[PDB]
């Protein structure tokens, strides 16, 4: 009923990948169409500030798009509009696409720093395939990088940049790195690592412009450097959707079903605002894991209406040198529960943040084979024992399965 033919997926990241392999898998034989504005093979955007940022080799990031089978990708051209009523789609390159059902995968591009407009350096965001050659191009030895932004990719990059012989110094406004997502106890002991391997921390600092390849600071300082990557969160590519009359604010507001406000119209992925099942608040989430699984849930119930809708807790993972970190659920609650030492030798850790005895977040340091039992404890709100959570004699997978 609602699953109508023939589908056009606006974007052709990993949310509209995700999505058109299991509208496939799930037996929609009906004609399926995406516009990519990128003239890419689609890609995953996380190598790009790991591994492909250090070893250069793109056909190692492909997306595997065996799975969406007889797709008509139209790569390298921008859908402009789209006629809600007409229910067709303005591309770029003159044509026009019909559509039974419209899908807004299109994304979120990084924010730009206004006091770095008008800036006569090299200035850059991370975020594309085009953004991490041409960051790459300038990653030379001994290079000097300011990194203005301490979430996770910057700092993903101040580690692989050091590993590549740059001096990085990263400049973050709050008086914390990862302030978005990430538990305290973590965030202090990822400043701890950085500044160890050399990166030069500058916190509760803003940048209040740039002069002959010179960054001034709101502290009345400077910091010269040969590059400028800006990393201080994204915007959601919701354009269309404002243009067409959907509920957008920085992001399309769409339901469990990936319903927006504009009947026939779907959005999925980091374009999207919803709600997060665990703080019971609408946010933009901005991970891999969500437009995976956003993507497949939305696909799911279009083709089986009697699917559930979109019910998975948020989670992501950042690899930075030598630490390996998962986070999944809520940053804090009313205790938080800590597993091993917190050292730089040998780091290896497990907090586990609680509310009322409820887990209700986590995060695993070089410790892979305990988020998943974390996980699956924190999807059915368990309440275990505080004393066995912190006894390090307790087999967190015995847990998941008592449970
Ligand atoms: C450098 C980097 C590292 C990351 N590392 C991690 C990590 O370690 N862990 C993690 O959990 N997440 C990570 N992420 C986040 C994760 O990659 C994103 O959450 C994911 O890419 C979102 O996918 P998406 O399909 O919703 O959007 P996108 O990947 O942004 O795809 C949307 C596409 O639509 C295109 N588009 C936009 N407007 C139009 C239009 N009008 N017409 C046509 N096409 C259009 C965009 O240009 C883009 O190609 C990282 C992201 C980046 C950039």
């Amino acid at each position: 009923e609602a699953l109508k033919a023939p589908v056009v997926v606006l974007g052709a990241g990993l949310a509209s990948v995700s999505f058109v392999a299991e509208l496939r898998q799930a037996g929609y034989q009906g004609l399926i169409t995406v516009v990519g504005d990128e003239a890419e093979r689609p890609y995953d955007r996380p190598p790009l500030s790991k591994d492909f940022m250090a070893h250069g080799d793109a056909e190692k990031i492909r997306l595997d798009c065996k799975r969406a089978p007889e797709v008509e990708w139209l790569l390298g051209v921008t859908a402009q509009s789209f006629d809600p009523q007409a229910h067709t789609v303005a591309l770029s390159d003159g044509r026009t696409l019909p559509y039974g059902t419209l899908v807004l995968a299109t994304g979120a591009a990084p924010r730009a720093l206004p006091t770095l407009q008008g800036a006569t350096m090299p200035v850059h965001t991370l975020r594309t395939l085009e953004d991490a050659r041409r960051i790459q191009a300038g990653l030379r030895p001994q290079s000097r990088l300011l990194i203005v932004g301490g979430g996770v990719i910057g700092l993903e990059l101040a580690a692989t940049a050091r590993t590549a012989g740059v001096h990085v110094s990263l400049v973050e406004t709050q008086p914390r790195l990862m302030s978005r997502a990430a538990p305290a106890t973590l965030a202090d002991f990822v400043a701890r690592y950085h500044a160890a391997q050399g990166v030069d921390l500058r916190f509760e600092r803003s940048v209040t412009g740039s002069v002959d390849g010179v960054v001034l600071l709101d502290d009345g300082t400077r910091i010269a450097a040969d590059m400028v990557v800006v990393g201080i969160g994204v915007l959601a590519n919701d354009a269309l959707a404002r243009a067409a009359g959907l509920a957008c604010d920085d992001g399309i507001f769409v339901d469990a079903y990936g319903r927006t406000t504009c009947p026939d119209v779907y959005a999925l992925g980091d374009v999207t605002r919803q709600r997060n099942p665990l703080s019971g608040r609408f946010e933009r989430i901005e991970t891999w894991s969500n437009a995976q699984n956003q993507g497949i849930a939305v696909a799911r119930h279009l083709v089986d209406p009697t699917a559930p809708g979109y019910a998975e807790l948020p989670w992501y993972w950042s690899d930075q040198g030598a630490l390996r970190i998962q986070v999944a659920g809520l940053a804090s609650g009313d205790e938080e529960i800590v597993r091993g030492e917190v050292s730089l030798d040998a780091p290896k850790f497990t907090l586990i943040e609680l509310q009322k005895g409820r887990i209700v977040g986590a995060t695993c340091v070089n410790n892979a084979r305990d988020f998943a039992p974390l996980r699956r404890l924190l999807a059915v709100g368990a309440k275990p024992d505080r004393a066995a959570l912190a006894d390090p004699a307790t087999d967190l997978r015995k847990l998941a399965a008592a449970v």
